[PDB]
């Protein structure tokens, strides 16, 4: 199966699969059952920023999510990503809706990888083109006329649909480690719009890094954030 | 056929196809017969730096080549690259040897594309990995144990072979223009090592931008820098 | 006196000092009488973006100004900035109001300088702190509680005042050229808000580069954009 | 007194002031007595690279030092730099020689600061100009004709002198934190040449961040790395 390292903005507490009992952000290391989590004060309808960062000396993966005039949620986990992930990866964004739903809109996505022996890859998407040839679009993910990436299905009045799933990987494989490396790092930012007619929107959004040929595993919908085939 | 925009470091004057009568750098716009050229004082055996730059307001494509303690060669041509190239391109490096030869070694390759409506792609290769999955290697181009990209054939004592050709494109398509754009730019740097047992080394090296599915055209060897099927 | 190279967003046609008879953008080379200009469709009240760029091989200084859903204004002038400016400079933003007025609000300011022999300086101000120790504030320029730089005077209901002038230079001197250089470039972006209760707002805004100890020259108010002591 | 956060490449074990009994790298938090250290296999005469990095979510300051074909030394310390340093700082490089000596040559210095509410400052010095107006040179630090910064005294045959001290701060104050910040980070790289006719060279080199008006404290020579007035 795929190897997944992901940072989840889980809008729906699925307490049956070990989620805390509130909307949380979390760090997922080969399982949907976050290695660590923090409580997230979700402001649905408001534009949120997420930042993710990691270097291989500190070996502490950390994320932060905020909105204008809101306090932030931060989470960190100590892990060495070379003991988890292959040397070549594809990075991407995943989202799902389930029986309950939301718009999983991405307004901007930026990413930096650095590998010293300095090699680097950077990309910055501030408006997603109508045909983004440097993206791999998986499942229901599309771009739209406002230059937004819609990870999960919406209808043409911008109403979100349920039981949906989608992802966007950067086209190019990213080299995040090698034998002779001295130090690797990456950073990642996306802005996002989560809108929902539901009291409790679902299911969330992730930034994620994976084996290069990653794909939406069978059965990974709703709570599994198009990421895992099961909640082990 | 492919659409080529290229910056040539032509080590061999092929005066039969309109090259000036000396080693030159040149700007090629859909033909090997440079739109403009300048004389290049080649120092074979020495590490050279080339820089290429362009923005769509100035609409002046310009390049500069130097070595330590050498004077530089600069060349520029006025052209609008949106009237020449498609909106999505692949960027790359090409080189050939012919009846006469050289090592076409690339020690570093870096590239920045910017598209304002800001979108950007950056990459920086300072040591080319043994299996560069973010490169498309075409013809005889390979990487080697020093972390160099060898565009054209060498033997294991580093001796160059003749009648050779190779290219390296960045894996990801680059978005260099769109309908609604305000301004696009790109920059490009490579360092290179040209070594030759011959009095007059051949044939040269280019940085080049092309239609996304570009490939070494039939018959493009030696003087045609793996770029064009003919010298029209 | 100071040596000024500036890019003007001149909201007020001062036809008595050679301005075209409409709102224009222009490139100023040691004089307020732009070396070249283009017509600018000003949308007062709307957030505008300006981009400026230059490299010393092309030797073409160019600028572009746009707003969302507006067409852009572009201008370029061929000049070698090493034959004009010293090797060490301070870069900054200037604005004035005169008998007629506007808010000269800067929402973001970013700048990149590159000097190859690669040396570089970058800065990016997206919200201007309440006490910006890396800025030199000249004349009436201040920052405000929204994290905006107000180049020219406003009152606390955001109403602009007339006969005003201000500038913001980056604290650090920027090295834009040297003897042994192969190639220098710079880029600059600011976003701005021009609001006015007047039919014809005045006087404008500039990005500018100058001798390191530059200061608001005596008499440089209104139409002289806090830049020149006279309109020669 | 100054507030110092520093990363030391301590070439001389001063076991009388709590240094481990070998050449070490270390993280100094308001004292020369490193909060944490690691053993450093010094290769005097060889060009070394040091990298330093930090973000305020992970709150783990970490450094790595290597040379070509050498294994690396890495060190990390958990600390929140907002509970230690002011909001505005100057960053710099310090070095000393003592009764024993070395050349403290810096071939390149690069630095990135990022502050999200994104503000950023970057600089990259690959050859230090003969008169670096964007540097504050303190004590014996000068630049030289090879475009190297010599932190500590050398004579004109490149022989190092003893009992010396010098520093180089970036001219501009750096904004590394504020009240409303979501996340701050910085990164820093320098390359260095330590040469010595002595069996046991002294005293070392640091990258350091400090109150904005920092200066070489009285008595801070040799083992105190021009950083602290005493070894408390
Ligand atoms: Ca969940
Ligand atoms: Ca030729
Ligand atoms: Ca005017
Ligand atoms: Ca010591
Ligand atoms: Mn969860
Ligand atoms: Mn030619
Ligand atoms: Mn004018
Ligand atoms: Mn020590």
């Amino acid at each position: 199966a795929d190897t997944i390292v992901a940072v989840e903005l889980d809008s729906y507490p699925n307490t049956d699969i070990g989620d805390p009992s509130y909307p949380h952000i979390g760090i997922d290391i080969k399982s949907v059952r976050s290695k660590s989590t923090a409580r997230w004060n979700m402001q649905t309808g408001k534009v949120g920023t997420a930042h993710i960062s990691y270097n291989s000396v500190a070996k502490r993966l950390s994320a932060v999510v905020s909105y204008t005039g809101s306090s932030s949620t931060t989470v960190s986990y100590d892990v060495d990503l070379n003991n988890v992930l292959p040397e070549w990866v594809r990075v991407g964004l995943s989202a799902t809706t389930g029986l309950y739903k939301e718009t999983n809109t991405i307004l901007s996505w930026s990413f930096t990888s650095k590998l010293k022996t300095a090699n680097s890859l950077h990309f910055s998407f501030n408006q997603f083109s109508q045909n983004p040839k440097d993206l791999i679009l998986q499942g229901d993910a599309t771009t739209d006329s406002d230059g937004n990436l819609q990870l999960t299905r919406v209808s043409s009045d911008g109403s979100p649909q349920g039981s949906s799933v989608g992802r966007a990987l950067f086209y190019a494989p990213v080299h995040i480690w090698e034998k002779s490396a001295v130090v690797a790092s990456f950073d990642a930012t996306f802005t996002f719009l989560i809108k929902s007619p539901d009291r409790d929107p679902a299911d969330g959004i992730t930034f994620f890094i994976a084996n290069t040929d990653t794909s939406i595993p069978s059965g990974s919908g709703g709570r599994l954030l198009g990421l895992f085939p099961d909640a082990n």
